[PDB]
């Protein structure tokens, strides 16, 4: 195993799900019965939207969009008002990567905020995001679906399974792309669910770091089947990942 320094850190890129993130995701209109009330508050950006934003921010691409979504809300949501159909023009969007900064802590001007807010939007929407003060979505399968046909990554974009591969051959995957300066989108489900993140990095034994995607909390250094941090209280089940991210 290789020694590799966390990729995201060295550029400073450290995003999160709430403001100014999710300025331009759909606001909440429902209160779900017998929960605390988030109407008139944005949605969580999710953090399949965020893992995948913090891979694109590394990458500073693209500068165009190549083709448009639209899906429609599961019924299921309580959070919105249905038929609920959501659309993303990504076919016309000019991507100012010089305005998507690395990381916000609300000093920014608001072109920087809007510009962050617009990834995040369309990135969610690219995704079948299902909304609400948490966020959710099928993860890897959409991913790469997305990073290709909509965003114009390159054709080595794919996701892999945990349960296809030995030990030993998954985590060869991971330490390939990690030697190509390529950051590795990563899925896994617990007892409380499931979360996506970002591993950039690799300690050469066996610990991988880690970004959760919270603006920094419990980010650090986690062994693949140890994947418990603790701000939880871990996502070692039914793990994916999606590699060969570049343009
Ligand atoms: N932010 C954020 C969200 C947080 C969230 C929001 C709402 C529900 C939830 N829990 S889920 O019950 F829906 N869960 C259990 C069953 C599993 C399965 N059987 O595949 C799917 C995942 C988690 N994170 C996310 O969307 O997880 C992507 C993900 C998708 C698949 C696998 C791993 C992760």
């Amino acid at each position: 195993q290789p020694v590799v320094k966390s990729l995201l850190n060295s550029k400073g890129i450290h995003y999160n799900q709430g403001n100014p993130y999710n300025l331009l995701t759909p606001v909440i209109e429902k209160v779900k019965p017998g929960e605390q009330s988030f109407v008139g508050q944005h949605a969580a950006t999710g953090c399949v939207a965020t893992a995948t934003a913090q891979i694109m921010k590394y990458h500073n691409y693209p500068n165009k969009g190549l083709k448009d979504y639209t899906y429609t809300l599961s019924s299921n949501n309580p959070y919105f008002n249905h038929p609920k159909n959501l659309f993303a023009a990504i076919s016309t969007r000019q991507y100012n990567w010089n305005n998507i900064l690395p990381t916000y802590s609300g000093r920014e001007s608001n072109v920087q905020k809007m510009a962050i807010s617009e990834l995040m939007a369309d990135v969610g929407i690219s995704v079948d995001m299902d909304y609400g003060p948490s966020s959710g979505s099928a993860g890897s399968s959409r991913v790469q679906r997305a990073l290709k046909e909509n965003f114009g990554y390159n054709q080595s974009v794919h996701q892999i399974n945990r349960s296809d591969f030995s030990k030993q051959d998954w985590e060869a995957q991971i330490d390939k792309e990690l030697s190509q300066n390529q950051p590795v989108y990563y899925q896994g489900v617990g007892k409380v669910g499931g979360h996506a993140f970002v591993i950039d990095g690799a300690d050469g034994r066996n610990f991988y770091h880690v970004n959760w995607g919270w603006g920094g909390v419990s980010d650090g250094f986690f062994r693949l089947d140890a994947l418990n941090p603790s701000a939880l209280g871990g996502f070692n089940g039914y793990q994916s990942a999606v590699v060969g991210i570049k343009p």
